[PDB]
């Protein structure tokens, strides 16, 4: 199939955009949500997971993680472009669908999900954690949507 030469460059995309990014062991902000999105708007949510899923273990087995591989920001990065799916895939370019989906990632992966992570790797209690990242994901959101829209124009 055509698609699944597609699938692999934006893969890559994502992979390649990931590794732009400032930060910690915990917190790090960088233009890998780009990549996600892309998968979430071309491909669906299955495919979607699928290439998030599979494009952490390749960035993971290139570049490595800070601290080490944890199968957990595999699930993250799998979630993160399966939600841009729900939202985004075969669907108008909206303003509310942009919202609506960068508020859902944001809560779940980032704020729920690489935050429950965080606080396992690291030995802090959960709150702790969140304390140390909530400046970033009250933040950013509006970031990710300006870009998000940019994108979603763009292609
Ligand atoms: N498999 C695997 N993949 C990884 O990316 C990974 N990363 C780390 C490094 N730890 C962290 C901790 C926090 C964030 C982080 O805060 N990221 C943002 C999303 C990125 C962004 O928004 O720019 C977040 O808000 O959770 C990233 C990596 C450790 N093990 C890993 N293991």
């Amino acid at each position: 199939l055509r698609e699944l030469v597609l699938l692999a460059m934006v893969i890559a995309i994502k992979v390649v955009l990931g590794q732009f990014k400032v930060g910690d062991a915990t917190l790090q902000v960088g233009l890998g949500f780009i990549g996600s999105v892309m998968l979430g708007y071309l491909f669906g949510p299955w495919w979607g997971f699928a290439g998030g899923a599979l494009s952490d273990l390749v960035s993971s087995a290139i570049f490595g993680n800070l601290g080490g591989f944890f199968i957990g920001f595999t699930l993250t990065a799998a979630l993160e472009s399966m939600i841009y799916g729900f939202f985004l895939y075969k669907k108008p370019i909206q303003i509310w669908r942009v919202i609506a989906s960068v508020i859902c990632v944001t809560v779940i992966c980032y704020i729920g999900l690489n935050t429950l992570w965080v606080s396992m790797l690291g030995g802090t209690n959960f709150m702790v954690a969140l304390s140390s990242r909530i400046l970033k994901e009250m933040i950013t959101p509006w970031i990710h949507m300006v870009v998000v829209w940019f994108i979603l124009e763009g292609l």
